[PDB]
């Protein structure tokens, strides 16, 4: 209560993202396995992460084939955890436009959202 929400990324580029906050009012569990949108092509599922190579600590990004949710739960697709890459953008993305997307959920289903268009 709450209005959780997130932002797809304004980019003139060749690629963008898509960040939100996604939680389950259900009494089973959800496990998000992809989403889908008019204003790009390829779309992928990433994490973000830190990790150690050198002895030393690293971050980067990297695809994955799923996130899932608990009952009553949540996650965010925050830019320092999680998001979606859009790839062959079907416009350039403008803060101040919104964004219909299907959030693909494993088996047979998927729940259509908005976000705003925002620069970050």
């Amino acid at each position: 209560g709450s209005f959780t929400e997130g932002w797809v990324r304004f980019s003139p580029g060749p690629n963008a993202a898509a960040y939100l906050t996604l939680e389950n009012p259900g009494d089973l569990p959800l496990r998000l396995v992809g989403a889908r949108t008019p204003v790009a092509e390829r779309v992928e599922l990433h994490e973000t992460f830190m990790r150690e190579v050198e002895g030393k600590k690293v971050m980067g990004m990297r695809p994955v084939p799923f996130l899932e949710v608990p009952p009553k739960g949540r996650v965010e697709l925050k830019p320092g955890g999680y998001h979606f890459m859009l790839l062959g953008l079907k416009r350039p993305l403008k803060a101040g436009e919104e964004v219909e997307l299907d959030l693909l959920f494993a088996g047979g289903k998927v729940l259509k959202v908005v976000l705003p268009v925002e620069a970050r």
